[PDB]
């Protein structure tokens, strides 16, 4: 029971990090730790309202993404829904869905991410997400609702993550406040990227063990 | 566009049959050619305001039975919760979950069962049930969560199916309000059946066409 889903907040430095049926709310800190827990652990069908019914309410959420405003894409299997998560209230809603994958994003259909998603990240490129499934990624856009390019290994787009854990796929991740940085998980392990929508990129740091450098975390993963 | 579950209502004679994403209630008026639609075609996600915003909004229910009172399970895939139907009013309600069937009924792991049921209809004896998947059918008790007995082909429990279209499985089903009986549907195909429990058991009047039979659904199916 680690790290399943994440998106970044609308709210500076904030997250939303999700393990198995709950969720918690940090004060991520970018560059210390100095972290801190705002909100939970607690049951997504408690934080949320407007999931308390529904199978994300009862299972919690395995992917995710934030898109603009205060809305994110949310998964579970081949279900997805795109809330409003009213990021410090109770005003949360199911703004699309649920759906299955396919119905929401038709261009997955007959491909590895039509029954369930690992990862995603939203870009700093206009409307892009990177969504990761195994060992490949996609690289969508989500308004105008498509494949920019042909699906691909993970490597072949980030050549840093080769010889790394990562390179056979992740387990969650969210795109950081600071430009072009985002945040990969997998087991207890962590790694802080740079990326640039095109090609050659790096890890700042190497892949670090994630207790050691997100102190707020300790009791909370790996959650029983 | 078939119908693809149904349940026995509360109320005398009134029976709730589901057709794609919509549904129908039906004073079905047994032995007889006088049924008459109470109620739709409606969107589920309609009729049913505590379903419209999860999965059996967005994509109706594959398989129903009810239980007592005004309640009834119903499914989509995997699937599955159970409702308090409110007949002829507002007020419906999710009692619990959705859930993974495997979850609401443990002794389906590892079955066929597991991933999806056809069809079901509840029994005279008890709170027995029997469910079915391909050509297999499971008799459960609901309220004490046990599989009644082993898991048999459908002939081997109801012989009188032999050499019918159904044989090899229902689309859907529902228990009538006369002692006994039941309605069994696949296609543009129908049969009443006059069952015991625990024994065996025979056909009234054989496979019949639904349309002829069923007059007040002329309109309706096949739904598009
Ligand atoms: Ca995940
Ligand atoms: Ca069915
Ligand atoms: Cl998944
Ligand atoms: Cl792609
Ligand atoms: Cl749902
Ligand atoms: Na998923």
């Amino acid at each position: 029971g680690y790290i399943n889903a994440a998106f970044r907040s609308s709210r500076n430095n904030e997250a939303y990090l999700f393990i198995n049926d709950k969720y918690v709310l940090l004060d991520y800190a970018p560059g210390t730790s100095n972290d801190k827990v705002l909100y939970g652990p607690s049951f997504v069908r408690d934080g949320y309202k407007s999931l308390a019914k529904t199978i994300f309410g009862t299972y919690g959420i395995d992917c995710s993404f934030d898109t603009e405003y205060n809305e994110a894409f949310i998964f579970y299997e081949n279900f997805c829904a795109r809330i409003d998560y009213a990021p410090h209230s109770d005003k949360d809603k199911i703004i699309s869905g649920p759906k299955k994958i396919a119905d929401m994003f038709p261009f997955f259909k007959g491909t590895v991410f039509e029954n369930g998603i690992d990862a995603a990240f939203r870009s700093t490129k206009g409307k892009e997400v990177y969504l990761f499934k195994g060992d490949k990624y996609a690289r969508i856009d989500y308004l105008t609702n498509r494949l920019v390019q042909n699906k691909s290994i993970s490597d072949t787009g980030f050549p840093c993550l080769r010889g790394t854990i990562f390179e056979a796929g992740m387990d969650s991740a969210f795109a950081s406040h600071k430009t072009n940085e985002a945040y990969l998980f997998k087991g207890e392990y962590y790694a802080r990227i740079n990326f640039t929508p095109g090609s050659t990129n790096d890890i700042m740091g190497g892949v670090k063990k994630t207790l050691d450098y997100w102190p707020s975390l300790r009791g909370i993963i790996p959650l029983e």
